[PDB]
DNA sequence: CGGGATGCGTC
DNA sequence: GTCGGACTG
DNA sequence: GCCAGTCCGACGACGCATCCCG
């Protein structure tokens, strides 16, 4: 009983193309609904209608993809390598799944959705060259292409159609959003709208030991900005150049979910188990959002970002590993999403006991008028400290929401810059594609006298601007001047780009500089000297 | 057996 | 993390 | 026209794991 019209991939497809192919999310939701009314398996259709939000790992990408399929089309992979340019490889699958006069495809669409699905557990398994060609050939070799491509999309967690959870979700119940986002598993909200949709003739609850869509900060650019959006006045937190960590605990069970709600690799956690239970005598279930870090043991400080890397924990003699907690979700079986934040920190206090540099408040001073917030905001660029994290006061949990604020010192007007100079290109893939969408910043360097690499850089630029760059730009088309001022919130050290080691923390580009065509854009000692300011 | 590619996941 | 560009009410 | 609240895609540096293939 899965041979019904509604479980054929060729239905899928036709539901994604649709989709696809209509604008406004209000009726994409809306064809979507339709179809799961009138005309088969629920659960897996909104699964596979979300291929990047319920996400497997197929250690697949364009390059290895290309690959293994230039092997069972018994075809030049170099053809495929210029046809990634136009940036699909579903596309560029397809194409090359007729020329195949070796591989053909299949006569008729015959898949059922469960045998793609039961295909994409086994190939998610597989790990070999050898072991991922084959699995791919059997699959393949029942594809209408049209099939073939579609389910590269899937392995690929973009079906290229717009549509994300929400619209997905919504077409489900008007709650299946809200609610996922609170207790974050797919197959238990379906089961919970049909155990409801069964009885005629959807509750929005966190669950204990079940990922919640962690709470967000928006970036916040003026104190006049914060202070219209805290009416009520603020909680102002250090904001921890850490890995945000949701702590689950049951009895003596503790899960630990990341910012992408997959599992904390349990070396940068298997030790709060033994710490915890002292931090919250007589709290048997709880559910906390935190930060981790690498903590310098013998002087207080933490360790900058890179540190928590097994291999850079490994190098310090003096750090484990701390858990600062800024926030409690639920405790003992009952939720505090709705309380206000005011009442959840006094939660908080009235039940942990900080044990030292293990399990830690996180320092959250109230700030209630304008000027006392500004000088915060100066006094902690002061000593580099990353930036703040501003709540509202009377504000609830709300999971997935954009509510909290962040400040740093490149958000307003102050930022770490560089006016670099561009060197090559690369292909921008889908949307952009063909194009050249990302770029290679550089600068020149008297040492060597050759030219020298810090940074690519993609983001800065909108649409109307990349395509009258697509003219303005030399043709370094070798893949075997003009200057640009870029922005970012640090610089980084490491042993890949040219220029000494040095780089930029979230690269973005911001003034298009006319004036300093090279000469007078930064070399590598100028540069070097920037860096060095910033300790 | 060890460098090179490719991919993943954290900001 | 970043950014630019959408659809909604 | 305009908003703000939110999505959606198309992207960076770093640190790391695993498989390849000579």
């Amino acid at each position: 009983h899965m041979r019904h019209k509604d479980c054929l991939l060729r239905e899928f497809r036709k539901l994604c193309a649709m989709v696809a192919d209509n604008p406004s999310y209000n009726t994409k939701t809306q064809i979507i609904q339709d179809f799961l009314r009138k005309g088969g398996d629920v659960y897996l259709t909104v699964k596979l209608l979300l291929p990047g939000v319920i996400k497997t790992v197929y250690n697949l990408n364009d390059k290895q993809i290309v690959k293994l399929f230039s092997r069972i089309f018994n075809c030049n992979p170099d053809d495929m390598a210029r046809d990634l340019e136009q940036g699909d490889v579903s596309e560029t699958i397809r194409v090359f799944f007729e020329q195949s006069k070796s591989f053909p495809p299949a006569a008729k669409s015959l898949l059922t959705i469960q045998e793609v699905d039961e295909f994409l557990l086994r190939l998610s398994k597989l790990t070999k060259e050898d072991e991922q060609q084959q699995a791919l050939q059997d699959i393949a070799s029942r594809c209408t292409a049209n099939d073939l491509k579609c389910i590269i999309r899937l392995i690929k967690h973009d079906l290229k159609m717009n549509s994300g959870a929400k619209h997905v979700l919504d077409a489900l119940d008007p709650n299946a959003y809200e609610a996922f986002k609170a207790s974050r598993n797919l197959q238990d909200v379906v089961e919970r709208v049909l155990h409801n949709a069964q009885e005629v003739e959807l509750s929005v609850q966190a669950s204990l030991m079940t990922p919640v869509q962690p709470m967000l900060a928006e970036a916040c650019k003026s104190v006049e900005y914060a202070m219209k959006k805290c009416p009520n006045g603020m909680f102002s937190e250090i904001k921890y150049d850490g890995e945000r960590v949701q702590v689950h605990k049951n009895g003596d069970h503790f899960s630990y979910f990341s910012r992408s709600l997959k599992p904390v690799l349990p070396h940068k956690v298997a030790h709060f188990k033994d710490y915890i239970p002292q931090a919250f005598p007589g709290g048997h279930s709880m559910i906390l959002d935190s930060e981790v870090l690498l903590i310098d043991n013998k002087t207080g400080k933490p360790l900058p970002f890179g540190t928590l890397g097994v291999h850079k924990k490994a190098a310090f003699q003096d750090a484990n590993v701390c858990l600062f907690v800024f926030d409690c979700i639920y405790f003992n079986d009952v939720s505090l999403m709705d309380r206000p934040l005011c009442e959840r920190r006094k939660f908080l206090h009235d039940n942990m006991v900080e044990i030292p540099n293990r399990i830690m408040f996180s320092e959250m001073k109230r700030v209630t008028k304008a000027l006392d917030l500004a000088d915060m905001i100066t006094r902690v660029i002061q000593e580099g400290l990353e930036g703040l994290v501003l709540k509202d006061v009377k504000g609830t949990y709300e999971p997935g929401k954009r509510h909290w604020l962040k400040v740093k010192k490149d958000y307003l007007n102050m930022a770490d810059t560089a006016d670099l100079v561009v060197l090559g290109a690369f292909y921008g893939q889908g949307s952009k594609g063909g194009m050249m969408s990302i770029f290679l910043m550089g600068c020149y360097d008297p040492g060597s006298q050759k030219w020298c690499t810090v940074t690519k850089c993609a983001g800065g630029h909108d649409d109307a601007t990349l395509a009258r760059l697509q003219n303005e730009l030399d043709m370094v088309k070798i893949s075997k001047a003009a200057v640009w001022e870029i922005t970012g919130a640090e610089f980084s050290k490491s042993e890949a780009h040219t220029a000494d080691g040095i780089s930029i923390r979230f690269p973005r580009c911001t003034r298009i500089r006319d004036d300093k065509d090279w000469k007078s854009a930064t070399n590598l000692p100028q540069l070097k000297e920037l860096y060095q300011l910033s300790k």
